[PDB]
């Protein structure tokens, strides 16, 4: 119940939301069906439209008008945005030359530059170039301010997950808005786009910017607007709030536009009908900037123009139906569209089997336009698993396609020509970022970045301490003229041991054998040096990784590679090696095929053993430093040390062997040398974070050798590829991956073919940021470079996407 008999008199767009059953006058009252009876009359005035005209100049104030052209309007803060242009001979903001804003130029009483967020739904990154002719205001913001060629949204590339990621700095799995539609099994409640359940606070986790601001004494405008409030009224409301007394005035504001998403769904991303929505958004930007200029705030406010996701061409005919795959289609519930989520229709049905469902959906049709995954097997870059609202079974849908349960769902729900929600690496899903104001840089282009990073920057812009989030604070310092955040490197927690030769061969009873007993102070002195780290500067280019948790580990040096060997996990946490452009690939000699050698620096009790591999019929082994890339026949023996061995399913060995034998050399030739750091990852609870020992669900049979869920590699070279990786004087270039350690290659439909037809494709799908690997391993990389820490943070957030040019 709401007693709507109260009044909005002097309360229009009030900032504090009044509690029930008292009627509301705020910008969300319509959405709650709770506005006072006179809200439309008083707060949504439309008379005479939105623009001053010559004959309205100096008019007698008529309070009925939507906006004013009278002489008193500036002090009242309610002129039409074009007032000074029409009535006072001023120019529109867009017609002014841009001039660097070196310092905030603010009216007296302003304690900080306000921040205005202008968010646009469905604003695809390529609109900045493709629509440039019809968006002069936005184009001026872009060229005069700081801009990225694009900004990467989060997965799924849906509206609510992205807007709330923007607001919180969190992945959807952490903030809890994991789709536009959700079922929470603990609440036993459903979240929908239409309805009232979505208003319950329990869905919305983390701490959004408006709450962070309020808790730290920075006043915030209300970010959300009821659909029926016209854009012109939203702008006028913001401008009116900016005229409040200092003690009452917010420092942070948001405008939201439902366009171009609304039209993009109907007409496709580049439908000829899309020009008008783009023109109209630009006009709104013009109104804001003209309004700011009138208030003498155009060189004081920081403005962020930001989108949530792009838009792809998608039509009804491009729909895959689960009824063409499953016999039992009525025993499931599907969340459909540009992603699929499957669960049992009834929790009381004991015939339901996720294993048989996945199999029935796996590589069944030649051109199949979706791929099934257990959520924990999704690419780690998506960070889409650690939430009870995310169903165990997920369908990654090809761009341009839908998945639905049955054909009747599609014609009894073509209408639409556009949609979004696909993998967040997809070019059509990319969106926009422009920052303009005293705190942003002048005429500066910055590399693409992820929207999870913005919360930290918005906190910086407002002098706020950010709540704990998934951004890497400092990684976007290069966007800013001032207010940069200067982080310190995390402290190493565990110092390594440096073991020398401490064990005789015969102390080892590992069931390993090697044909290495085929035997000089000239070379014996030399190998002693190598074991003491004489080549470490070549193979460890950026310092040793820091171990940021409590553990027991050894640094092991070799001619060709260096490792940090965990006595706890019985394998390296990391293995580092450099391969020059000139390096040659060799084979594993016949006599060494099954060679495994005890490491006399490491105790039998802290070593793996070959017998466990013999006994475990499912599990084989591989090596982290590849024997194929040994610098010499004698150095090759180092590669067969038991301390370089890791457990690998035979199916995974196909992937790993191809990476190591073919791809590393290929990258070294293309990139002028590469430094490689590889290692295991253990993430059995799929939280994106390093497992402790007691979280490991699988061991090599009969042993304490834990099985990795994933294997990573970080591949670094010089950004200026005229310089070799090991002699680089400037910025670095990186690509990384986190490959799932799976007992089959079911993910790769073409895996029965030669590795050259499918392995690199798989690796590209599992591309990763160094930062993702840091979370998953508790390691901190690039500790010793000649580069600024902020630059290194940006490098650590880089994702190599393998898409063509935007
Ligand atoms: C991205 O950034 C985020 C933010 O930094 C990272 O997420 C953090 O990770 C931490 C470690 O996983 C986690 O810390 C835990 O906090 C527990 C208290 O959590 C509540 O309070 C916080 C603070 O206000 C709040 O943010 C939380 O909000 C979550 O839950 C609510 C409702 O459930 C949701 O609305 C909200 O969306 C959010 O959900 C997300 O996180 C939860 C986990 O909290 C997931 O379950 C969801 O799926 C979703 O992703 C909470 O309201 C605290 O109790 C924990 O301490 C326990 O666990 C450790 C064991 O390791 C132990 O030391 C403690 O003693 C204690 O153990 C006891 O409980 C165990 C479990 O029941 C039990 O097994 C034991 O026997 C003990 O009884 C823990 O410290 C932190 O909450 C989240 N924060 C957020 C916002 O998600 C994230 O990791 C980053 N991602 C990457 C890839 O880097
Ligand atoms: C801090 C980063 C800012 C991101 C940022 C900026 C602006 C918004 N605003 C909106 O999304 C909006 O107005 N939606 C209208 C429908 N609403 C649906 C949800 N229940 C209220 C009505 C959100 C996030
Ligand atoms: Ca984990
Ligand atoms: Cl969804
Ligand atoms: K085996
Ligand atoms: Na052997
Ligand atoms: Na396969
Ligand atoms: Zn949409």
């Amino acid at each position: 119940w709401t007693a709507t008999s109260g009044s909005c008199k002097g309360r229009c767009f009030e900032l504090q939301e009044v509690g029930p059953p008292d009627c509301r006058c705020d910008n969300l009252c319509k959405s709650y069906s709770s506005c006072c009876h006179d809200f439309d009359e008083l707060c949504l005035k439309t008379a005479r439209g939105w623009e001053c005209t010559k004959d309205r100049c100096g008019e007698v104030r008529n309070e009925e008008n939507a906006c004013h052209c009278s002489e008193d309007c500036l002090s009242r803060g309610d002129c039409c945005t074009n007032y000074q242009v029409v009535c006072k001979g001023e120019s529109h903001w867009v017609d002014d030359d841009c001039e660097e804003i070196k310092v905030p130029e603010c009216p007296a009483g302003f304690v900080r530059p306000p921040l205005i967020i202008f968010s646009v739904d469905g604003f695809r990154a390529s609109y900045m170039k493709k629509g440039s002719k019809v968006m002069p205001n936005i184009e001026k913001l872009r060229s005069c301010g700081t801009h990225a060629p694009y900004m990467r949204p989060v997965y799924p590339t849906k509206t609510f997950p992205n807007l709330y990621t923007l607001a919180t700095g969190l992945y959807p799995e952490s903030h809890g808005i994991v789709g536009n539609s959700m079922y929470d099994p603990v609440f036993d409640a459903s979240f929908h786009l239409r309805g009232r359940e979505k208003f319950n606070h329990r869905w919305w986790g983390g701490q959004p910017l408006w709450i962070t601001a309020t808790k730290q004494g920075v006043r915030a405008g209300t970010f959300f607007w009821s659909v029926s409030i016209p854009h012109e009224r939203r702008i006028l409301t913001i401008l009116q709030w900016l005229s409040l007394p200092d003690n009452e005035r917010p420092s942070v504001y948001a405008f939201y536009s439902e366009q171009p998403d609304f039209s993009g769904h109907k007409y496709g991303p580049f439908g000829p009908e899309m020009t008008n929505p783009l023109r109209e958004i630009d006009k709104t930007v013009g109104q804001l900037m003209d309004g700011l200029k009138q208030l003498r705030l155009h060189r004081c406010v920081n403005v962020i123009f930001v989108g949530d996701h792009g838009m792809e061409d998608v039509t009804c005919d491009r729909t895959e139906f689960l009824s063409n795959y499953l016999t039992n289609v009525d025993d499931i519930t599907l969340v459909p569209g540009t992603l699929g989520r499957i669960r049992a229709k009834s929790i009381n049905n004991s015939k339901y089997d996720p294993k048989t469902i996945i199999a029935a959906l796996t590589c069944k049709k030649p051109d199949q336009h979706f791929k099934p995954y257990m959520k924990q097997h999704l690419p780690k870059r998506l960070h889409y698993a650690n939430n009870r609202r995310i169903e165990d079974i997920h369908l990654l849908v090809d761009r341009r396609w839908h998945v639905a349960r049955k054909p009747l769902d599609v014609y009894k729900k073509c209408f639409f020509q556009g949609d979004h929600g696909f993998d967040n690496k997809v070019n059509s899903m990319q969106t926009v970022f422009v920052g303009y104001g005293p705190t942003f840089k002048y005429r500066t282009k910055v590399p693409p970045f992820e929207n999870i990073e913005l919360y930290n920057v918005m906190c910086d812009l407002l002098g706020l301490k950010p709540a704990p989030n998934n951004g890497t604070h400092g990684s976007l310092n290069h966007l800013l003229r001032t207010n940069t955040f200067r982080p310190t490197m995390p402290d190493e927690v565990s110092r390594p041991n440096y073991p020398g030769i401490m064990y005789l061969q015969s102390e080892f009873d590992l069931g390993c054998t090697c044909d290495d007993k085929v035997e000089n102070k000239l070379e014996e002195l030399n190998k002693r040096l190598h074991t003491k780290g004489s080549t470490k500067e070549r193979h460890l280019l950026y310092g040793r990784p820091a171990v940021l948790y409590r553990t027991s580990y050894d640094i092991l040096y070799h001619t060709d590679f260096e490792s940090g060997y965990s006595e706890i996990f019985l394998m390296p946490l990391w293995t580092s090696y450099t391969i020059s452009k000139q390096a040659e690939v060799s084979s594993i000699p016949e006599h060494l095929t099954n060679c495994v050698r005890p490491d006399v620096r490491v105790s039998p009790g802290f070593s793996q053993n070959c017998l466990a591999y013999k006994n475990d019929k499912q599990m084989s082994y591989g090596f982290l430093f590849p024997p194929y890339l040994s610098s010499s026949p004698e150095a090759k023996y180092d590669a067969f040390l038991v301390t370089n061995m890791v457990p690998m399913y035979p199916a995974f060995k196909r992937v790993w062997a191809y990476f190591q034998r073919v791809l590393v050399k290929k990258y070294a030739s293309e990139r002028n040398g590469v430094n490689v750091i590889s290692g295991p990852i253990f993430d059995y609870n799929y939280d994106g974070l390093r497992d402790t020992e007691d979280e490991i669900k699988q061991y090599v049979e009969g042993s304490s050798i834990p099985v990795p869920t994933h294997y990573y590699s970080i591949i670094t070279s010089c950004l200026d590829f005229t310089q070799p990786a090991d002699k680089c004087d400037g910025p670095l270039s990186v690509s990384s991956f986190i490959l799932p350690h799976r007992p089959d290659n079911d993910e790769s439909c073409n895996s029965s073919e030669d590795e050259s037809k499918w392995v690199e494709e798989l690796m590209k799908m599992h591309t990763a940021r160094v930062r993702d690997i840091e979370h998953l391993t508790g390691l901190d990389f690039y500790r010793k470079t000649s580069r600024s820490y902020s630059e290194i943070l940006t490098l650590k957030t880089y994702l190599h996407t393998y898409e063509s040019e935007i």
